[PDB]
């Protein structure tokens, strides 16, 4: 039972995890046009504002449902248009650290992403438990996809809204791979945000990554609650905001347009790849949220 | 027994171990209070943070702090023609954040002003109080017997919404400290491990006399929410995090000068008789030390 799970990081000393009710693991029916009560209890079928999505993504209500023990998604091509229309759902509640968060999730065989994240109500923080690139192979690029096919990726952004900036750590270890392709099978990706300054990212159990420190979560300082981008400064927060959960899929624009112009390094669904539905359903089993407390 | 070589009572953690900061002062120099030297200069500034001058009849004097015999010392004198009592303040150059250990090795005054070392935020919405201390034997002004001060050290933090002014401490009995020891005898240590924005431990002569710790404690009105302070359904909490300016001074307060009930017997602060003693008003500081935990290499 998916309350049997064991949770794999650690709740501290003399401390339990507490499973949360704002879990879910979807054993009801919401029609994609006509979602029902027990969904919209705790999702709305939309992002947390009226944005429609990056690149060529526009998030609609009804390409999200939720049936046969899983919330599920997917993608269709906007007549006339390049664009792609696509899930995207957002959590009633905000949760905060310290918080385990752990999606049971099958990754698309697809050139999109099949993404569970978190974002702060004001859009500067952001923790991404599950941003991957499934497809086996791709008609948009000519090439075999497995480069992506094989890798998670784990993250953190920190964000300046006013002239935009974006900053996330960049080293290899945010892509974890192990030979598996995830587009195969349910895997469970999970994160511990303990504190503002430390997340630790588990898939099928097991610790894959620590992020911690000051160093490593704001080096440029983007979270100065005084004069954001300031070095001399150090009034940074880390990340302490509370977040949505996110749940969509996204075509970004480093993919379907992406910097070098070249076709080779394009890698969006064709017309062709879209007609498999399967291919560009995602899927998630259960997301389940535990807090620890005093035992 | 040199300052460097005790032991810091503060866990550094797994893998970790305690690295001595420069800005630290054992105040071995000479510093006339009113020329002060470019030693002093360099660490020290001999005002408070900004120009303010202080509160109730404080009128803090960049020439009522000075430094010889191996202490910095600090003494208060009746300004002329005034009520107001100058008194000294100082300021570190360079500012201080978690996670770190600071340490001063002092001795509270034998009066009713407030012998101080403390940690301030730029902005003043965060403050953490390393010692607070009334010291005073007796108060003539209050015409009693001023031990359950003498005995007690603050031990605290603020954090404040500076528009409408709000102000959040502690106030449970343990934020005073009380051992029967009489403060203004001997020096002593008084040092904060301000491990992260959610975690204080307060250590006298070396020992952990008290730990604040989590939200409920440092934060529950949500004064420190990046958006809409002080309100509780939203949180965007950030505790204790921004840093802080290092202050050592003196203090008459004025809950102390002109107390809520106003009432002679709740009123502590110096006659010209008690002034006269210039020891008792003079705060020594031997020297502040301060560490950050680093990974052992
Ligand atoms: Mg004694
Ligand atoms: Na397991
Ligand atoms: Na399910
Ligand atoms: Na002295
Ligand atoms: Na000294």
């Amino acid at each position: 039972d998916w309350k049997d799970i064991p949770v794999p990081a650690d709740a501290g000393p003399n401390m339990k995890w507490e499973f949360q009710e704002i879990s879910d693991n979807f054993e009801y029916e919401a029609p994609a046009d006509n979602k029902g009560s027990e969904f919209l209890e705790k999702w709305d079928d939309f992002y947390h504002n009226a944005w429609a999505g990056p690149g060529l993504t526009e998030w609609k209500r009804d390409r999200s449902y939720v049936a046969d023990g899983e919330l599920k998604m997917w993608a269709t091509r906007k007549p006339g248009s390049d664009k792609i229309n696509m899930g995207c759902i957002t959590s009633k509640t905000r949760v905060v650290y310290p918080v385990y968060i752990e999606a049971r999730a099958k990754v698309m065989n697809s050139t999109l992403a099949s993404d569970v994240w978190l974002l702060s109500a004001d859009d500067t923080q952001e923790i991404d438990i599950l941003e991957a690139y499934g497809a086996d192979y791709s008609e948009s690029a000519g090439k075999d996809h497995s480069y992506f096919s094989k890798k998670v990726h784990i993250s953190h952004h920190v964000f300046i809204r006013d002239p935009f900036q974006d900053y996330q750590p960049k080293d290899a270890g945010s892509w974890f791979e192990d030979g598996t392709v995830w587009n195969k099978e349910f895997h469970r990706f999970g994160v511990y945000w303990r504190d503002p300054w430390h997340l630790e990212y588990y898939i099928d159990g097991v610790l894959v990554r620590t992020v911690s420190g000051k160093d490593i979560i704001d080096p440029k300082h983007f979270t100065n609650t005084t004069d954001p981008g300031n070095t001399e400064i150090d009034t940074r927060t880390g990340l302490n905001k509370e977040m949505d959960i996110i749940i969509n899929t996204e075509d970004q624009t480093w993919r379907s347009s992406p910097a070098s112009g070249l076709q080779s390094n394009t890698y969006t669904p064709t017309d062709n790849e879209l007609s498999n539905i399967e291919n560009n359903t995602f899927g998630v089993d259960w997301i389940r949220i535990y807090k620890p407390v005093e035992k």
